[PDB]
């Protein structure tokens, strides 16, 4: 049969094409991730339709419903086959469904406008002039709260009372709310994402320090699928023969405006 691959829209991962209200099906959406996809599809020998996910959401376990939402969600209920997305490997996730190796290596970052008297983790927690937060749900939120490391559980501590929430809704309100906050917000998130923006105008912004953590974000199938293991080998083969890299360079760096 043919696969049904949840992915979700988020730049460049997979964004929709200019002219996508005269294309169809898998022809309409771009980037990283639409490359990723075909490229698996062509290695394992699989017909895909690209779906965008239902929720808009990545993977998460409502408290006492105990439902999955997202595409981990749409993975373990059976209305997907396989997730191609910046899906976070994690250990709630992974106890759920299965993932590939990385196909692309991470960590928690900040991010600062330029000028900012910040130049770490340490640096922000020691202080509080200088506000910093997270999104308002995701790994990196979770990374911090599961946290009992000196600076990150304190880091915590302070986020979650803040006055004014400084935990944001979407990525474009975490930078948005860092380049009209003037100097005094410090948004933490993955260096991705982080590295991504330092690359788009106005060119204000840029990555700061080390991560603070190293993670990978894989393709997800539903436990005991049939497609994983052809997945999980392709994500080594196209790592190996440098494709994946290349893929980078040309939604990252190949585009770059500043
Ligand atoms: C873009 C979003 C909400 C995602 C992408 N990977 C992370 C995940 O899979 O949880 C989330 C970002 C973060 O939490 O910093």
């Amino acid at each position: 049969k043919t696969v049904v691959v949840t992915t979700i829209l988020e730049s460049p991962y997979v964004m929709m094409k200019k002219n996508h209200e005269m294309l169809e099906g898998n022809e309409r959406y771009e980037g990283y991730c639409v490359d990723l996809a075909a490229e698996i599809a062509k290695h394992c020998g699989f017909k895909y339709k690209l779906t965008i996910v239902g929720d808009g959401k990545y993977g998460a376990r409502d408290a006492d419903t105990k439902i999955w939402n997202g595409m981990v969600g749409e993975l373990v209920y059976g209305k997907a086959d396989i997730a191609i997305a910046p899906l976070t490997i994690t250990l709630v996730r992974e106890e759920v469904i299965d993932f590939s190796k990385p196909f692309m290596s991470l960590g928690i970052s900040i991010m600062i406008k330029k000028g900012t008297p910040i130049e770490s983790a340490e640096d922000l927690s020691k202080q509080t002039e200088i506000a910093y937060g997270t999104l308002d749900s995701g790994s990196t939120k979770e990374f911090f709260r599961r946290s009992k490391i000196a600076v990150f559980d304190k880091m915590w501590t302070y986020m979650r009372s803040a006055e004014p929430s400084v935990f944001v809704r979407t990525t474009a309100e975490g930078v948005a709310r860092v380049r009209k906050s003037k100097g005094k917000y410090a948004y933490l998130l993955e260096s991705t994402m982080n590295e991504y923006i330092e690359q788009r105008k106005p060119c204000d912004t840029m990555k700061v320090g080390g991560n603070l953590d190293s993670k990978g974000y894989g393709i997800a199938t539903p436990k005991g699928s049939s497609l994983g293991n052809a997945v999980n080998l392709a994500v080594l083969k196209l790592n190996e023969q440098g494709l994946l890299d290349k893929l980078k360079n040309k939604w990252w760096y190949d585009k770059g405006e500043c």
